[PDB]
């Protein structure tokens, strides 16, 4: 498709109808499913949102673009593109911040906190996206004969290098909060062993020793242990402990030891419940892992060659460059269902009449 202009549009012309048509569901389906209204779905949603824009700006480019009422009109319709990107890259960051705090302390991710920060993301980030989108429609265009016009018109090139150059600021910092996210997973499954390892040896020692109040120590540290594991990641463990407890103290080191011992059946229930969650909890940032690498790898090549790139150039190298952006938010609807089991569920609910 190298000398073909046209047929490069218009695959991306009814593509543009697809990435409006499947975001414009998945956004129904976050609005319309409660169970999809904790933050991290909703800050999913307004990416959707934002690829929305992706396909509805395009669409009417290629509308207007051909027989349009005038030109100006398409000048409205790079800014849809324009504010599409920037709230596609603003909440894809609002994510990463979603899962670094939820991770980092759940108990401090209270819905207070959150739910107020999360209204503030989509704020900030679609009052900021729009008027970046706007700002071509109060003057900053290309259409000046003192201006050099980018390779996505009437954009000018000092305009959209700018947001080249802010997009990769703002990209290499969700890349480093990943890295953080990853630490506090790190961390979280780091102390639980030190728990563990803490727990079965005072479980051992408690065999060990004929004295009453070497059972009391092993206990103490033991409920510590336990309650560091509620901390981290947030009830009949320590309950039991405490019945454990309760009989250390008063001079029951035979039957004291024999509830610790109970204490396996709750603990090998206990430790298995944790292992799971770890498990969602790399899928989800796994997930988030994918969505960052394919966001990248399908607009870095339009954010180099629109700064690099020269008006003596071929068209095909723009193409190249808008194909890969352009499926990007034909793409990330797709993620979400072939991992996020939870958003998935919704979509395989419809089976029948
Ligand atoms: C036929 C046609 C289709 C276009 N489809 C665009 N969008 C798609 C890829 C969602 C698009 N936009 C314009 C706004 N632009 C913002 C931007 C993004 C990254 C960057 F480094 C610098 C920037 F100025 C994104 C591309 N222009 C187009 C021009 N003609
Ligand atoms: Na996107």
């Amino acid at each position: 498709l190298l000398p073909a202009v046209n047929p490069w549009d218009v695959l991306l012309c009814v593509s543009g109808t697809v990435i409006a048509g499947e975001n414009a569901l998945v956004v129904a389906l976050i609005a319309s499913t409660p169970a999809l209204r904790t933050p991290m779905f909703v800050l999913v949603g307004s990416l959707a949102t934002a690829d929305l824009l992706a396909g509805l700006g395009l669409i009417l480019h290629f509308v207007f673009q051909y027989l349009v009422p005038s030109e100006t009109v398409s000048l409205l319709t790079v800014g849809f593109l324009v504010a599409s990107f920037a709230a596609s890259v603003s909440s894809l960051l609002a994510i990463t911040v979603d899962r670094y705090l939820s991770l980092y302390n759940p108990l401090t991710y209270y819905s207070r906190r959150t739910l107020l920060g999360v209204h503030l993301l989509l704020a900030a980030t679609w009052t900021v996206s729009l008027g970046l989108g706007l700002l071509p429609v109060l003057g900053w265009n290309c259409l000046a004969e003192r201006a050099a016009c980018s390779v996505v018109r009437p954009l000018a090139r000092s305009h959209v290098a700018l947001l080249s150059a802010a997009f990769f600021m703002v990209f290499g910092i969700m890349l480093h909060l990943y890295v953080r996210i990853c630490q506090v997973v790190w961390r979280h499954a780091a102390d639980l062993e030190d728990n563990w390892e803490t727990l079965n040896d005072n479980l051992k020692v408690i065999e060990k020793a004929d004295n009453a109040a070497q059972v009391k120590d092993a206990l103490t540290k033991m409920r510590a242990a336990a309650l560091d594991a509620q901390k981290a990641t947030p009830d009949i463990l320590v309950g039991q402990i405490d019945d454990a407890l309760k009989l250390a103290n008063e001079g029951k080191v035979k039957e004291a030891q024999a509830a610790a011992e109970q204490l396996k059946t709750t603990r090998n229930a206990y430790i298995q419940k944790y292992l799971a969650h770890l498990a969602a909890t790399r899928k989800g940032v796994r997930t988030l892992a994918v969505v960052l690498g394919t966001f990248g790898a399908c607009w870095l090549p339009f954010a180099i060659y629109c700064v690099v790139g020269s008006h003596e150039d071929p068209a095909v190298y723009t193409y190249a460059t808008l194909l890969p952006a352009t499926l990007n938010s034909m793409i990330n609807p797709i993620i979400y269902a072939f991992r996020n089991q939870e958003i998935q569920r919704a979509l395989w609910l419809l089976l029948d009449g």
